[PDB]
């Protein structure tokens, strides 16, 4: 795979080894996104926040310094914006944090939001940089709350996303063997495939260790939320001095994993073609990915269809082969569906999700071609 994807070869689209710490000019914004739990609490977050001073991010030298303040300038605004998490909100982020969020999101080609590349795929560090990446060995960089199961949240979903990324080096197997039509080859590099998506479902199940439904529902839910669509920020949010009038960003979600968005392109699932709502609501998150991921995703569906090489041929090796790799996507989203009912839809009962998640199940379960 080329390098200007992005794309490793041991975290995949996670981003390699992210630096922990900014330089000491950045040391005030530094102090106020190690400390969210505490500042929150004592109810002195928003106005540490507003004594800030404007600092030019013309320091911040190359991707990982950058990527990080992306991930501290996120987590700060989510904190200010939502405050204690109990309905008193603010419209308006000052311009001391404002101005250069934006400036640097347009840097990055990322909008002025918390994504999911910022909180997983740059949120980690090696506790020690010489074991293997478990669970054991890692950590978040920032938390929202105490207790808030934010690190089980983001940890987890980095593991099952490097899990389901040892398969895209098998990618250009696939493109390889299709073009000098090598039957053999393209058999087993789709077993190889539906044998990683296989294990990333088994990570799956590591979330029910470190996150329990209350924590997820009633705090960190809040903190992961956006203001497009949202009555509590009808029209957005201010940005101060960057734009006149509000911006609507959504908030962080899954749907800009490119994993999961790379796999149903490859295997011609078209979860973007239809027309429909949650078509279109896929092929919008893209935007809120890196612009190396974009292109990555964009670059797949500028080759042949593997569904439509498969699905010529009659050769029904090739079709099981090819029915793992959809049968394994089912799969997750159907434990990823038994997820969503413990920590919202139980917690929630106690005080259009599914009919989204469903639709893109269906999608997928309908990709099959033995079935
Ligand atoms: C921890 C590992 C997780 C993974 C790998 C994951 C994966 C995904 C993916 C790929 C999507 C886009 C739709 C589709 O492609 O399936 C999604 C959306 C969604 N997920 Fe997750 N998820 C995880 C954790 C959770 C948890 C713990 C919850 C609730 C407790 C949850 C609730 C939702 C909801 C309500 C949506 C659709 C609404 C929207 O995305 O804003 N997920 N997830
Ligand atoms: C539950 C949550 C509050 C957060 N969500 C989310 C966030 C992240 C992320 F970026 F933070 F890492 C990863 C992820 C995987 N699956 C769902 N994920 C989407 C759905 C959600 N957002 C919303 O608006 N309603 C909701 O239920």
């Amino acid at each position: 795979i080329s390098k200007e994807y992005h794309i490793d070869e041991e975290v995949g689209f996670a981003l390699p080894n992210p630096q922990e710490n900014l330089p000491d000019f950045y040391n005030d914004w530094m102090f106020i996104a190690k400390h969210l739990p505490d500042l929150i609490e004592s109810g002195q977050l928003r106005e540490r926040v507003e004594k800030l001073n404007m600092l030019s991010i013309d320091h911040l030298t190359d991707h990982k310094s950058q990527r990080l303040a992306r991930l501290v300038l996120g987590c700060i605004t989510m904190a200010y914006v939502w405050g204690k998490g109990h309905g008193d909100v603010r419209k308006v982020l000052p311009r001391n944090i404002a101005v250069p969020y934006c400036q640097l999101s347009k840097k990055l080609e990322l909008p002025p939001i918390l994504v999911y590349a910022d909180c997983v795929l740059a949120n980690w560090k090696k506790k020690d940089p010489n074991k293997p990446l478990t669970y054991e060995n890692m950590d978040v960089l920032f938390s929202f709350r105490d207790g808030d199961c934010s690190k089980g949240f983001f940890l987890v979903s980095l593991l099952v996303e490097i899990a389901a990324a040892s398969a895209i080096k098998v990618i250009p197997t696939v493109f390889k063997a299709m073009q000098m039509q090598e039957r053999d080859t393209l058999l087993k590099a789709l077993l190889e495939i539906a044998s990683c998506l296989e294990k990333a479902l088994q990570v799956f199940h590591q979330i029910h260790d470190h996150v329990n439904p209350k924590a997820f529902f009633s705090v960190l839910r809040i903190y992961l939320s956006g203001w497009k669509g949202n009555p509590q920020l009808s029209d957005g949010l201010v940005y101060e001095g960057f734009w006149e009038d509000p911006k609507e960003f959504a908030g962080g979600s899954a749907g800009q994993s490119s994993v999961f968005q790379c796999f149903d392109v490859l295997l011609g699932i078209q979860q973007t073609a239809g027309g429909g709502h949650a078509a279109q609501f896929l092929q919008d998150m893209r935007r809120y990915m890196p612009p190396a991921h974009r292109n990555f995703l964009c670059s797949l569906e500028s080759n042949p269809s593997v569904r439509e090489f498969v699905l010529s041929k009659g050769d029904a090796g090739l079709r099981e082969a090819y029915d793992a790799c959809v049968k394994a996507l089912v799969s997750l989203r159907s434990y990823h569906l038994q997820i969503v009912t413990k920590y919202i839809l139980i917690p929630a009962s106690q005080q259009d999700l599914m009919n989204f998640l469903k639709t893109v199940r269906s999608t997928t379960e309908k990709s099959l071609l033995k079935e």
